[PDB]
């Protein structure tokens, strides 16, 4: 048992198998399932487990009804055996709120859970299942973090955060820990405007997060952290492909250090890319205006060329299926030489999109590289939303 | 692997930040959760559980009509990962009966029920998962204890237990066990006119037990405990600042030495202190006279002078809200140079004061001390009445 | 770590007190929990286990009906942590069938469960959870055996088993098991002249197993084992009491040699005994007709003397409360220089006596030795059948 | 802990002995049971787990509804204690797919399933919990595979493929596995002319899958594998007792090396052996048209006369209750110096056999080899359907 040390780079990717699924929607039809969102995965030396943010009421219980409502004192981040679907018997609460992110250092997990009212939230910080550290909010408007998971080397794990406006210019910070406590906190440079939700991933001692502007830009911000000097830099994807939602159509010409403004009607969704040269992968939704539908596109050299377009593509979800968010996660213990991406897909089902129920969940689906060609289908949450009604 | 010894000091504490919340009415509303009362949580090296008093029944389920009542051969002191919310299959029988107390001493848990018709109640004494010690009742009325945690140090593990009128002057003793046999036993001395229900917490060598006058005083009563001498003193906390319910409007001055009298409808409530000069910590309901709200108080000398008033506050259960009980627990095992405060607050649903439903049961929720001024909300129970109508 | 060694002597037992109670078929009435009956309870290093004979449905399930009867290829030996209900979700398979005994040798533990047909049934012998041995019937007539938990001396696991009538003379054999393996096999000998349902514990080197003759004898047969030898003597209890049911009333004297017979309207009932001189303690049914009530009765030198009566009792379960089979158990690694009598009262709930639902089912409570004089009250099974109406 | 090798024979068997039944239709009317079908059970150092398809739905949801239906996005292999029912609470995922096989080499688990559309499937294979290895579809036809164990020795598990047509030729491999890393593919040779779902199983060496040819025999397909060598050998069990199903009347003479036609209405079914000489039994459906009725027969000399016939019988279920598919598996790591046969039934509930439900779904019997002459009875799913409409 030792700390992990981002001593691989990315495994060649050329198509996506499946990893898990938990079909928590169909189950949660008639079994004790919780209402969640905003869900993760996130590996450890014995294997791999899925998180989310519970709200405090199972699916077919009548407290679902007002589940669109992202933050209450009833939320809490759950964690549970990666694949089962969560219940009020298989989960660990990992800490208590509303916005979170975790990760595995190598010995022990640190999670982080903000919560509170708007103007006087505050993170807690757990690190191997007890309390270690506070920090209130330095904004005063919903201090938040990645919803996904943190990367960690040699016992460092940053982990970005936000406090301020989702309209308008932020308080972004890069925080430090070393077993939850802080080592060092940066306020956000470089050339990213606005940041929220980052999706991280490691690889040669490089930690690169691709996060959502909610301000202005379509294209997604990128954070690149070292994690040994603990500094960072910022800036957008180069790439023309643009990976937010709401977009617009892909311009001739992308735009490395500022935001392509456009889209319509909803600011941002948290989403994520692999960067790592010609071995380059974006995810996005299908649609350019709505969480529907989800895609992987190969896109050699998105993150330094802002004409550089898609090679390859595998439909994830097709758009005639809901998504939701997406985000980044590797198994850093695997036997290989390399480090496998992966990432999940929330497959979010009710309000607003699905109003005939009244409430908000999702489910998980999660898929990791392949150097094989191989086939794919549509991994959509699969639940008949007239068996609810 | 060792006795916990009491060697640290108390933490600092300028606010408190959320450690769990179990939201178990609302979960319970659908899934499978066992009525429950008289919660606790008390830790050991490797975390933090969740306690209370079963009713032997779901909270859906048709026993749950008539939990209102307190001792039935039903009840049993149960137990489960901190977080969860209390099931019929996540939980452990630590012992069977309607009053409990438990705790660590490093080595294994002691835990231990009251039983038994209200003249012939008896306590079993369990240590390491196995009946150890019986106590039959010494004044044939409803033999009980504490409803929170124990401490121990250097092995032995101090109990309060009560048995006599509840309005009246009763017989308390003072049991010192160590691997859950009897070391001594004490007649309760001191200026503490009546005791029930302790909190206690321990910290540089003294364990402190702050109680409940249920026959006279508004004011807590506060027993000083010496572990290794196994003796002790009783009194008054001395503020002004009157924390038992029901009780009067909060005097000129206190009284370390009698209780102040007054207040309707109710002769008390189960709650806690920390007592540590300048860092002292009251806890009470906002309503003088019912079970609601919950507010923390820094009232520095609380403990010593009979003219300290609150200098912060922190509103735990805004006053629109339901509490109930509240006491100490403290992990004696984090990786921290002090030991942290921590408390719970019992959130009572159900009758009498909700009589749309024909059961009694509560949910969780726990705080921990903070150095930081943390912004806070109301961690109310969440559950909808008119759900279970 | 090592095989267990009967060297102690029973401890003194002066009144008995609350050890679990699983309160199954209150919890039952909305949780999911599986229809049992034939339960008990067995211990081994690390804790104390419930175990029964499911039926292969929940009790609010359709299938519950019909579960009055006795043999079906439904049934299982499950195993469970005491003081939990028995559901799905937390009970372990020990073997397939529908007459069991199981032990611990202080290394793993042995199981055995007759399955089949009444003119062809097997016993098949597990340990450690694998299936070591398999008996075929001897005698073509529901080959059965204890019911309740067998006992370990050096290895050696002597049960009790018996194939032929229910109602005239049968065929019982003593099997000396050791890793599930027969080591010997013995017909019955002595003056018993006819054994059920051994209720079996040992002290001081020697095997004591108090049975049912449902052939004639409302005094109980007692078997005394050998372990060493694995050799054995029979006759019945001397004293008096009479402790089957049904049963006459208690005669002048008893006889040491010889059934006393009588009784209406049943031929009998599983029960036990504690057999140490003056330490000696007898449970029946307070009826003298029907499986109502509970008592312990302790009568000195019942083992010995046929004029022994009763010079203490306890009420365990009132008369108005329907009672069932009764089983001795000892936590034989106690840490306590003497081995602690313990006993189970199954509280059998519907048919036939509660003939307004379809299903039997039954509850547990289980209680050990004191030496101190302890209150006590009725641990009846605490359901309303109404609520199942 | 070392890598498990076959060098041991096959124990003598006369009869079967009970070794698990899971009853979950009887307990899933009323309880949270996942939908399933396609299960087996595989064994490791430990003890032995159960194993299925999850249409990821319970049975008593309304995403029951269509169950029939083989191939969906919602499927996952999920393995759980042996005799337990599969429970939302407590299964593991361990693959996602809806065709799959398992096996423990000594040291981790290998678990394969294969997911996608028909045209473009794809297997994934699992180690110790990690994906390993994937394999796209090579023509194009529902990549597929045993549905029951594989079987290691000396690291490598051979695992047989197909991908063609369910109706005419197909492509067959025998892939050879080491820590879920491919050692080397090869064609399927010899005389069979079909393979579909192989239930495999070592002994001496060598490890032989009876299979199901879904084309042209009524008579199984036998494949023979070295897997030191890593090559095979293809031809049919010789014995004029035909076991697939549908099937015609057994003719006066097998066929060792072509397929024998006729029956009518199905082209087969996974079903089993065990080939060792004198020492062989054939499972088969007792109705020749139908999936109902499960027996054993005991065919000296099967795989290699044509002329072979029962010495012996012994009705698994009877033939008034429907039975499924069927498997071999062994626990390899038994305390004996032989390995002794087990073998599963699927007993399916539901569509299309009972059309008055809108679901499709199984429970399982396993039982294993016993050298005595043991009793047997049918173990029959044991559900009554008209509780389900
Ligand atoms: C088994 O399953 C596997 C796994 O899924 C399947 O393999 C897959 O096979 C397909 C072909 O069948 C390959 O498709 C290739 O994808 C790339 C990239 O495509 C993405 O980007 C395109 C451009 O997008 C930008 O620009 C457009 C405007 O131009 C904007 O609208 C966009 O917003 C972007 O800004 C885009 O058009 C693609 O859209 C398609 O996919 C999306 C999902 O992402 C769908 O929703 C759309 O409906 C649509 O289908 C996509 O987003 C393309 O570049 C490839 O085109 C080349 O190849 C074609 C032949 O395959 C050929 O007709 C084209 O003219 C073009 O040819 C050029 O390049 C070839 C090399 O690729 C040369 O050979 C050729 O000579 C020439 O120079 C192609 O479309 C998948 O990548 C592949 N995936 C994997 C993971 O292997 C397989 O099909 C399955 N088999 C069966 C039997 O089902
Ligand atoms: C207590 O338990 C023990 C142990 O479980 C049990 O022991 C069994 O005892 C019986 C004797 O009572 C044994 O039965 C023997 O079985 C031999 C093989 O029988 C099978 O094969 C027969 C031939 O099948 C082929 O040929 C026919 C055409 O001829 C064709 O239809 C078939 O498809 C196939 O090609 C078959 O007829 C027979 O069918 C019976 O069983 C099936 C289920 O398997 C059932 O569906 C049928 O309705 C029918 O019952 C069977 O499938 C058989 O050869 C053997 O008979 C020879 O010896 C007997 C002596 O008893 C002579 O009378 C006879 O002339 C034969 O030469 C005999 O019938 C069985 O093997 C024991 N099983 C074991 C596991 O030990 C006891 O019976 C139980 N006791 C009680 C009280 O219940
Ligand atoms: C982010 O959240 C922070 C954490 O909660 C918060 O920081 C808080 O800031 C407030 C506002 O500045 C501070 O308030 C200060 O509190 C002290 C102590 O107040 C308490 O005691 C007094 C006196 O009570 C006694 O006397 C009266 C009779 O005069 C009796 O009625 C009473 O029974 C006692 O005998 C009391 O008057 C106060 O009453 C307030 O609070 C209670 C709840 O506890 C309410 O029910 C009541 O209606 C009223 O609101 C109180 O009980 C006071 O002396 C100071 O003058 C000042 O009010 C908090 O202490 C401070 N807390 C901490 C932990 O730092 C931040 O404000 C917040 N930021 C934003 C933007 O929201
Ligand atoms: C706190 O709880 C304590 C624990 O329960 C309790 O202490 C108990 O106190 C009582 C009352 O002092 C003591 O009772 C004594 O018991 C002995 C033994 O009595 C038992 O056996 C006799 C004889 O039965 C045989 O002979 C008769 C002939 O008539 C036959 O019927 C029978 O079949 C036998 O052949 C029997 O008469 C007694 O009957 C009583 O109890 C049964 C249940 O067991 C009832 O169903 C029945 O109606 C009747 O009440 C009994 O079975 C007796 O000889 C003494 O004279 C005296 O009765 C308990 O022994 C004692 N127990 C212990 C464990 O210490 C405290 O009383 C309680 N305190 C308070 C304040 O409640
Ligand atoms: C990751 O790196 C840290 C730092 O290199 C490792 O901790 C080291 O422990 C080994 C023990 O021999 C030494 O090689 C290093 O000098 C240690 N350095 C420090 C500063 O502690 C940790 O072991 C590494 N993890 C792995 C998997 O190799
Ligand atoms: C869903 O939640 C809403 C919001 O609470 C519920 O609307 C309330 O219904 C209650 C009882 O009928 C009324 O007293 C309130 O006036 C309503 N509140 C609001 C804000 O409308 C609604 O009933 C819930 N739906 C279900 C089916 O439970
Ligand atoms: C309980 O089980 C009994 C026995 O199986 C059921 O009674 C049978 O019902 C069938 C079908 O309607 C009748 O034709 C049989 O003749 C009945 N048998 C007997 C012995 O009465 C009964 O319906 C079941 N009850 C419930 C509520 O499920
Ligand atoms: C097959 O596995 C067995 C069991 O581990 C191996 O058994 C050992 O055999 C050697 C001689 O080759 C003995 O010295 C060991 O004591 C045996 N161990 C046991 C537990 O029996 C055997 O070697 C293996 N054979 C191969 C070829 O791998
Ligand atoms: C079970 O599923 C079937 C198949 O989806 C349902 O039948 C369909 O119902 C839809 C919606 O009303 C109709 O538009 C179609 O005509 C039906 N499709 C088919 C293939 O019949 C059926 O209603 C479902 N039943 C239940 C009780 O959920
Ligand atoms: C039990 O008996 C053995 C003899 O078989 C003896 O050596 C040992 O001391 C005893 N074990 C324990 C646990 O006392
Ligand atoms: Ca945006
Ligand atoms: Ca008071
Ligand atoms: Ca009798
Ligand atoms: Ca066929």
């Amino acid at each position: 048992r030792t700390f992990l040390n981002l001593t691989k780079p990315l495994c060649e990717v050329n198509s996506w198998h499946i990893l898990s699924k938990d079909n928590a929607i169909r189950i949660g039809e008639d079994a004790h399932i919780l209402v969640t969102r905003e869900p993760y995965l996130s590996c450890d030396p014995q294997g791999c487990r899925m998180f989310a943010l519970s709200q405090g009421t199972t699916l077919r219980g009548r407290h679902a009804n007002g589940t669109i409502h992202d933050r209450s004192p009833f939320r809490a981040l759950i964690s549970w055996e990666m694949g089962q679907a969560p219940s009020p018997y298989n989960t660990r609460v990992e800490c208590i709120g509303w916005s979170s992110t975790s990760c595995h250092d190598g010995m022990s997990r640190m999670s982080i859970c903000m919560s509170g009212p708007n103007n006087n939230a505050s993170a807690v910080v757990w690190y191997g299942g007890r309390p270690i550290t506070e920090i209130p909010s330095w904004a005063g408007n919903i201090l938040r973090t990645q919803e996904s998971e943190c990367v960690c080397h040699k016992g460092v794990c940053p982990v970005v955060m936000t406090d301020g406006p989702a309209n308008n210019r932020a308080a972004t910070k890069i925080i430090y820990f070393k077993e939850g406590k802080i080592q060092k906190i940066e306020e956000l440079a470089g050339n990213a405007q606005h940041i929220e939700e980052c999706s991280c991933y490691g690889a040669g001692g490089v930690i690169k997060c691709i996060c959502r502007d909610n301000w202005k830009g379509a294209n997604r911000p990128v954070i690149t952290i070292d994690p040994e000097m603990m500094t960072h830099t910022s800036k957008y994807l180069c790439s023309k492909v643009l990976t937010d939602t709401s977009r617009p159509n892909d311009p001739t010409n992308g735009n490395c250090d500022a935001p392509i403004t456009g889209g319509s009607p909803d600011p941002g969704v948290k989403g994520f890319a692999f960067l790592d040269g010609e071995n380059s992968w974006l995810g996005r939704t299908i649609s350019k205006d709505s969480r529907s539908g989800y895609e992987m596109l190969k896109v050699p050299n998105a993150e330094t060329d802002i004409q550089s377009g898609p090679i390859s593509n595998q439909v994830i979800v097709n758009n005639q299926n809901w998504s939701g968010y997406s985000g980044a996660f590797i198994d850093y213990w695997a036997n290989k030489e390399c480090f496998n991406p992966c990432f999940y897909v929330e497959l979010i089902r009710g309000r607003p999109k699905e109003s005939s129920v009244l409430w908000t969940s999702n489910s998980i689906v999660a898929l990791c590289g392949s150097k094989k060609r191989l086939g794919s289908w549509s991994w959509h949450d699969g639940a008949e939303i007239i068996y609810f009604e």
